[PDB]
């Protein structure tokens, strides 16, 4: 094994910050990238504490199709990465890149990426000390030809050199099933065998109406943990709102996929953060978003979405580290062996752990993510480990999975039940962590959680999560409720066949719309009431280091009740926000 060229775990996690080519300016002779990012702008605005966390992964999105446009476009950029001089110490500080060398089976006629040979990337990466790794995505739509012998070259150009192929992939058609040999095509699981500690395998839950997220994310943290990928993750894309046909927020109706460029607008910001909950939670690591100019920005400017919400959720994951596997393996009382694909897909999950056959989020945490692997794979390395002998294998064809009712039967035996109330709730050491899992639906939720004999109730409206952390002199508390308005997209339009019916905004239209209403004149969304109901306590709490989104939030407010030994806290906010309360225990 050669050295690693980065480390990628849950103490050094990884967020991709993805800069796509523009294709028509390459046509015009310039190097440039649609939102108006550039490659050093982008890099120095990146916060100095996220700096060793991130790195700039670059897509050939729209350049020509033909050969050397997309190498030409790419060493350009390397050229850029590798010379970049840190202008507060004067240093040669090269940029951490990550190059989009696979997407859409590489077919001549979806991208420059075909154009691309493995010799050509072994040759960039003993360039490029900065070339830390290489990413293939969303080829499950277009399952090409020899989409696996091509995955064990990358994987083994990668290893050969020291760095990591990333793969984002979302199990429709069976992808992640086959990808590791189920329909006979298994060089890429040869390669695994070899190289799996320069895989990293990710979701990409896009593709949203086939509704295979909980599969997908199941199968993502099974692969880890049995050692067929070295960690995984979630690229979590806000076209979702555009695949499953929705519009104006909690509107009724739907307006299918055809309003593409106002839907990837839509999904609550604060929602971004619920779904990369679940990658964190189950021992993820990798991140990265789509559409990029709505999650990150455009400009080299922060969107909304990327400072209240993405920015402050990694921070979060890299001052708390994910459990490890050791841990995540500790935890786990059942592993699926097979596949998902003969036995429903998404619908395995519904009104097990999520709510509907199409959504990203989960109804409980009392299962967490039950992880799997592909019925093609074996469970050796996993039985191998000193921490799995606690674990029950079992096949996916086992009767205790043949319904919803014989799974949750089968699951509640091994996993107790540990909260109360209709509302997402999982908890980690002496932390809870909490959401509403209503997508689109305006309807509040409540739970009931326990720190030992300290009782907490907590009662959050959709589009929020919370954090709160047991202390030795109380509990501290992260709240994310952070959604602006976006109804001004959808005007003109009062109902679902209006909307459908709206001139296009087009891709140019949504970049220039963020530009003018989102990176500024931002309609904010209204302030909305958090209530949390503390039982168990001496004295009226003290509020201590009260943070977040400038302007977002009025003071909390608490409300003690001596008789009753409880405090009533009631939040109004619209934001991110941070706090601890002292107190006792009665
Ligand atoms: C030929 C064709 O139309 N293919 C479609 C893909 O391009 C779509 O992928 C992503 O989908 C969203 C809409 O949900 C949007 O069109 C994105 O541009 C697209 O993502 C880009 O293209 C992919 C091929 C990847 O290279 C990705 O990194 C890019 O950002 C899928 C959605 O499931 O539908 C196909 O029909
Ligand atoms: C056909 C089309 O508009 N494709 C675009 C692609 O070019 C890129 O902008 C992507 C980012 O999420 O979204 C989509």
């Amino acid at each position: 094994e050669v050295d690693k060229r980065r480390e990628i775990n849950n103490e050094h996690p990884l967020l991709m910050m993805p800069l796509y080519a523009n294709g028509e300016e390459f046509n015009q002779g310039k190097y440039t990238f649609w939102g108006g990012d550039t490659l050093t702008g982008k890099w120095e605005n990146i916060p100095d504490d996220l700096k060793p966390y991130t790195v700039i992964q670059l897509h050939p999105d729209d350049l020509p199709k033909r050969d050397g446009a997309a190498r030409d476009f790419y060493e350009h950029m390397l050229e850029e990465a590798a010379k970049y001089v840190n202008p507060k110490t004067g240093k040669n500080e090269p940029i951490p890149v990550i190059l989009t060398v696979y997407t859409a089976g590489n077919m001549p006629y979806h991208t420059s990426a075909h154009w691309l040979s493995t010799s050509w990337i072994d040759k960039m990466y003993q360039k490029y000390p900065n070339l830390h790794g290489i990413f293939s995505t969303a080829s499950y739509w277009i399952w090409a030809n020899d989409i696996e012998n091509k995955a064990a070259d990358y994987l083994k150009v990668s290893a050969k050199n020291g760095g990591y192929f990333i793969w984002a992939e979302q199990n429709s058609g069976s992808a992640i099933e086959k990808a590791f040999g189920k329909n006979g095509k298994i060089a890429f699981q040869k390669s695994v065998d070899k190289y799996w500690k320069n895989l990293i395998f990710m979701f990409k839950n896009t593709p949203a109406a086939e509704g295979n997220d909980s599969t997908t994310e199941s199968y993502m943290k099974g692969l880890w943990l049995s050692n067929h990928t070295y960690q995984w993750g979630g690229l979590m894309d806000t076209w979702k709102w555009y695949e499953t046909g929705k519009w104006k927020l909690f509107a009724s109706g739907n307006i299918g996929k055809s309003q593409g460029d106002r839907q990837w607008l839509t999904e609550p910001e604060s929602m971004l953060g619920e779904e990369a909950l679940g990658v964190y939670l189950n021992g993820g690591v990798v991140y990265n978003f789509e559409h990029p100019a709505y999650t990150y920005g455009v400009n080299n400017k922060e969107s909304l979405l990327f400072s209240e919400v993405i920015k402050e959720f990694f921070r979060y994951v890299i001052a708390h580290p994910a459990p490890s596997k050791e841990k995540v393996l500790e935890d786990t009382k059942v592993f699926i062996h097979g596949d998902y694909s003969n036995k429903g897909n998404g619908k395995f999950f519904v009104n097990v752990n999520t709510d509907r056959e199409q959504t990203p989020l989960y109804m409980t945490g009392r299962y967490n993510v039950i992880p799997a692997i592909p019925g093609v794979l074996k469970t050796d390395k996993l039985k191998e480990s000193v921490s799995s002998s606690r674990i029950q294998i079992k096949e996916i064809t086992s009767p205790e999975f043949s319904s919803t009712q014989a799974r949750k039967e089968y699951l509640n035996k091994l996993y107790p039940m540990n909260y109360e109330g209709d509302i997402f709730a999982q908890k980690l050491d002496n932390r809870w962590f909490v959401y509403n899992y209503k997508v689109n639906e305006n309807v509040k939720q409540t739970g009931k959680l326990k720190f030992n004999s300290l009782e907490m109730n907590v009662e959050f409206e959709p589009h929020t999560y919370g954090i709160f952390e047991r202390i030795s002199n109380g509990l501290k508390v992260n709240l994310n409720n952070f959604r602006t308005n976006k109804d001004s997209l959808w005007s003109n339009a009062q109902d679902a066949n209006q909307a459908k019916k709206l001139p296009q905004l087009t891709k140019k239209g949504a970049i220039k719309w963020i530009e003018e209403h989102y990176i500024k004149d931002t309609q904010f969304g209204e302030k909305r009431v958090t209530k949390i109901v503390l039982r168990g306590i001496d004295k009226l709490p003290t509020i201590h280091s009260l943070s977040g989104t400038n302007n977002s939030y009025d003071q909390p407010s608490l409300n003690f009740d001596q008789k009753n030994h409880m405090v009533t806290i009631t939040i109004n906010s619209n934001g991110n926000l941070e706090f601890e309360l002292h107190f006792l225990e009665h």
